[PDB]
């Protein structure tokens, strides 16, 4: 047959040289974005935002302490250990929409409030403890996770989530372009939270 589709070709061979951040398309007023790390992995890093009606500090705490308020699949949660005044071992579950199994995590997170110019951060990565046993179905790996809050407008809040996790066990053909749209939501969520309703 004669379709010469080299388009989707060389695409593919722009984005090769291409090292920094590819923009998506993406609903409900988000900014969706991700990047091919170099890594020798095929999993992407994305980055998602939103702007959200509180100060940094109060969004940051909404992140840490309240996400039963803006995850309805949030389920166990738990301090593991307290290792300093803002480091931590965390420990949840997230419940899986088809009959899935359930995605797990323990987390090492340390998160920043007197950062230059009225930021703050919550930073994630995966480990393992000897007291977080598997609570349910599969423990992902969070590689990359870090929230940034830096103060927009009066009593206002950009947020960004740059985030890379590895589920264990879907499509390479998922965490293609389904997996930001995931993030993006979670970030719009977020928002919600704040919002009167």
């Amino acid at each position: 047959t004669y379709l010469n589709h080299l388009i989707q070709g060389l695409q593919k061979e722009a984005k090769e040289k291409f090292k920094g951040w590819v923009t998506c398309s993406s609903t409900d007023n988000t900014d969706l974005a991700f990047k091919k790390v170099g890594d020798g992995n095929p999993l992407k890093l994305w980055k998602a935002s939103v702007e959200v009606e509180a100060p940094p500090s109060v969004v940051l705490n909404r992140v840490l302490r309240e996400r039963h308020l803006w995850d309805e699949d949030f389920v166990q949660w738990k301090v593991v250990e307290t290792l300093d005044r803002q480091t931590e071992i965390y420990q949840y579950v997230l419940n899986s929409m088809a009959p899935h199994p359930s995605r797990d995590f323990v987390v090492l997170r340390t998160w920043k409030t007197d950062l230059p110019k009225g930021m703050c951060t919550l930073v994630s990565l995966s480990v393992e403890h000897e007291e977080a046993q598997l609570l349910g179905g599969v423990r992902a790996v969070v590689m990359d996770s870090q929230y940034l809050i830096e103060p927009c407008g009066s009593g206002k809040s950009r947020l960004t989530h740059i985030c890379r996790i590895d589920l264990k066990g879907h499509s390479p053909e998922w965490y293609s372009k389904g997996f930001g749209h995931l993030c993006a939501a979670e970030v719009a969520r977020i928002r919600n939270s704040f919002q009167p309703l």
